[PDB]
């Protein structure tokens, strides 16, 4: 009825580049090798190498909304893929080497990927799972040389090529997520989603990103694509420290301390490990200021470790279907003059709901639960870094929504009038270890509960194809659950 | 097209709001009325009432598209008419009250405004330009209590209404801009543009907002929707201060320590007001840390006074054209190592390109200057909260943007290779004088009839008229319009400018 005078310039991954590379050139991108060994290199140069990257793609065959894929961990190659894929219009399907490798030949049939990107260290999986893919048409090894038949990265690098710009609503990236019952389920973001989630997120009230951090995401590029933290970083002109495979706590701490680390990001595990280890070495972090955890939820004893180390921990949630941060939790200021066990109770829940999302917690007709902190329901989201279905499964996009069109993320939760949320349970039957999902069903149809664990979060037991970290530990369900709380003795 | 999975969901001012009511319910709006007395309401409150002020804007038949007008200061009716208009799909036409008669009439014609809100101490102004209006069916005075023919705002609330949503692109607001030639032109803002806006400009870089801010915007609810702080506050969910017409330093440092403020932001003229009062006196601010400093270029004497202080001072640059920030002053870490003659410097610099800002500083042909800090070129802009053009006008929207789509702004600007800008000059030919604008032209061509007027450097405005006044008066002029000083086919303006500028006494 009214139009406004506005552009209509739409949002773009690339940009984010593009202002680095004019902006923060000479910033730093750091890497740390499968071999131990450090790359250096900076914004300018990721940039003109993501541009070759364009150019040597096309000359792959590669269009656009065409899928490529990636198998691999944090380095620059990876953050060139990042951008230059969806900088040329294409997708970029960030898979999980850590799957099986029926899991991940399904994955990318699905998608139907027609060039992979893959680490070194990961060839006896690609030559292994190489005869059941039936779409990839070149592998590439994210590295200076290549075995036969197979094409180096350097070498796969062609002549600079401009940007492709497409519709915000259109297709950037897409990952599967394991965390369901059945078959990975693909979720396809959009440049609109990813540009947005990344100015939301980045708040003072979130992680703070600013052009003088240093970043260390040490959340793998294939999970959430790192949380989107490698484009948050780079839209603000932050430092990047890619840690690698390599996520030993002597590893972290050198780089932690060497490069002048100020923010990182990690699953509880990784965490727990670091901290085990400050603390044996009497070594505190010499630059390390802010921390946030997630993939799980973090034990009240892992923030008050960290924050007696000098150390802020802020817990974050999402899930693969919400790119993924829906949750950051933070103080209010009026909660500032709680006492400290308080205050420790107040980080160790979930958190707040960020801009940009509609969250609620209600029961099976939508309707919302009391705020007494109490009452248990169905975390449910609506925002446009929210997917409204799945890729290629008419069943799961129908069970996916609420009548009135809210996403079902599957995770039971309590909230309060401050308006913290706090994950409780999961409707879903799944055990989560270490950040990597397990299926009950698959495991005994082969009773297998969740069972809490100090170290992982949460362990197998079975009650009387795989591969070694899935294996149960030890030999109606909200009784053996209750029953064997403490099983593997986790506090 | 492979489809992605998102959700088709529009970007919406009332969610912020929305979001304030839900989870920083409690947290306070504080409001400085014109009597001077001091009101207290929370975000909880106000999305209630904003709520109410759709349904009874509705009642007065605004739909869907029609333009509301508003001639008003910082306070609490203001903000909750910011969240109201724009949530039932309407758009809010903010007008500057320090224009003249036939400038608001204009406008408020030109715009076809439906219904006005306006501040009690502005009725005089609205009574003398009735007659003029041809569209406005109410006029609404934002107070408890209004005379005959008019409507109290407590009055004109409503029903609570349930907020429409809208595509984003469409229209949210409106503003018309007095810097340029001729007519004012009008800026139309969408729900997208500022949504945008308000997330990019509050990073950490930027205004850094958050929930334990207080926030006292002392630039104007009319001067391009007060740099859209009261939307970015609402975002985050901070502590708002709201002013009120009273922007006289003594009014303005009970706010700043009664209210703990800890974020402000406005013109050079209120801040170094506030920096003498404070220097003259001896009073220390208790809790400010952040100021920003727009809409004129902020004199490095003035970021050095309050920096002595311990608040820190950001540049930020914009016009009624971009919502309107596209560039923020902040040290680069690399350059903190730098003097403090250096950084203080660097500080006087307009500042560094915000995110989803294309900016460049080109020639006439469009193609950009090389990047040493000496060569001229002009600001011209690309993005998603920057004009296409004006409402209306389509001579002024082609006169406005390049053979390639970028936005000319008429500043003259040098850039460097660290990327940080540095307004010079102006192409246009007009004074700023106290963040308001003046016409050379308008002066000159009227004071003919019976000339060169150009802008000289001024220590309190920013910019003076010297002409090289009852006549002036007669023409349509007010009092702070006048050329302070008198001096005995177009003019060579630079060297006018070049000759006297410390006429002035200051620069
Ligand atoms: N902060 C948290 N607290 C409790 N549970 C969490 C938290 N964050 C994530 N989860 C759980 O993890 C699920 C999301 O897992 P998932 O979709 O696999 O994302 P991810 O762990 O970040 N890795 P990826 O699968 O690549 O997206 C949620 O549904 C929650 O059950
Ligand atoms: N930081 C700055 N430094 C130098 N000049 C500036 C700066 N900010 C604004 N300007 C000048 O002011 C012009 C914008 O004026 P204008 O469109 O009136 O915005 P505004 O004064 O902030 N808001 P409003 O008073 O409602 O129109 C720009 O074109 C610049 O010439
Ligand atoms: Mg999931
Ligand atoms: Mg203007």
């Amino acid at each position: 009825a009214f139009p406004s005078t506005m552009m209509d310039e739409e949002l773009n991954l690339w940009d984010f580049l593009e202002r680095a590379a004019a902006l923060f050139g000479r910033k730093e991108v750091v890497s740390r090798l499968h071999t131990g060994e450090v790359h250096r290199t900076t914004y300018a140069e990721v940039y003109q190498r993501a541009r070759r990257l364009m150019g040597g793609l096309r000359a792959l065959g590669v269009g656009v909304g065409d899928r490529v894929a990636t198998l691999g961990f944090n380095h620059f190659r990876h953050l060139e893929a990042y951008f230059a894929v969806p900088g040329m219009g294409a997708v970029l399907h960030t898979a999980n080497p850590r799957l099986s490798p029926k899991e991940i030949a399904y994955i990318l049939n699905h998608a139907e990927d027609k060039v992979l990107l893959f680490d070194p260290n990961l060839l006896p999986l690609v030559e292994a799972i190489r005869g059941e893919l039936k779409t990839v048409q070149h592998f590439v090894v994210m590295d200076e040389k290549a075995p036969e038949g197979y094409l180096a990265y350097e070498e796969a690098l062609g002549e600079e090529a401009d940007p492709v710009r497409v519709p915000e609503r259109a297709a950037c990236g897409m990952a599967y997520t394991t965390g369901t019952t059945g078959l990975p389920k693909g979720v396809v973001y959009s440049h609109r989603a990813l540009v947005l989630h990344s100015l939301a997120a980045s708040l003072v009230d979130g992680t703070a990103l600013s052009e003088k951090d240093v970043v260390l995401p040490v959340v793998p590029m294939f999970h959430v694509n790192a949380w989107c933290l490698p484009y948050a970083a780079t839209l603000v002109g932050a430092k990047q420290v890619l840690p690698g495979p390599r996520l030993d706590p002597a590893s972290l701490v050198e780089l932690f301390d060497g490069e002048g680390v100020t923010f990182t990001a990690g699953v509880p595990t990784v965490w727990l490990a670091l901290a085990d280890y400050l603390e044996s070495t009497g070594h505190r972090l010499k630059t390390l200021r802010r921390l946030v955890v997630g993939g799980s939820a973090a034990p009240r004893s892992l923030i008050a470790r960290f924050e007696r180390m000098g150390v802020e921990v802020r817990q974050g949630y999402g899930l693969t279907e919400t790119s993924p941060v829906v949750v950051q939790n933070f103080v209010k200021s009026h909660l500032e003059s709680l006492s400290e066990e308080e205050k420790l109770t107040l980080k160790a829940k979930t958190g707040l709901p960020i801009p940009l999302v509609r969250l609620r917690v209600a029961d099976e007709e939508g309707r919302p639960v009391p705020k007494d902190g109490k009452a248990l329901g169905e975390v449910q989201l609506k925002g446009p870094w929210i997917t409204g279905g799945y890729y290629g499964n008419e069943e799961a996009t129908r069970s996916a929504l609420t009548p009135d069109g809210f996403f079902r993320t599957g995770d039971i939760a309590v909230w309060d009038e401050e308006g913290y949320v706090e994950i409780k349970d999961r409707l879903k039957d799944l055990i989560k270890s270490g950040g990597e999902w397990i299926s009950s069903v698959d495991l005994e149809n082969a009773a297998v509960v969740a069972i809490p664990h100090p170290k992982w979060q949460e362990r197998p037991l079975a009650v009387v194809g795989f591969a070694k970290w899935q294996l149960p530990d030890a030999y109606l369900k909200r009784a053996l659950r209750e029953q064997y709380k403490n099983y593997y003795g986790g506090a």
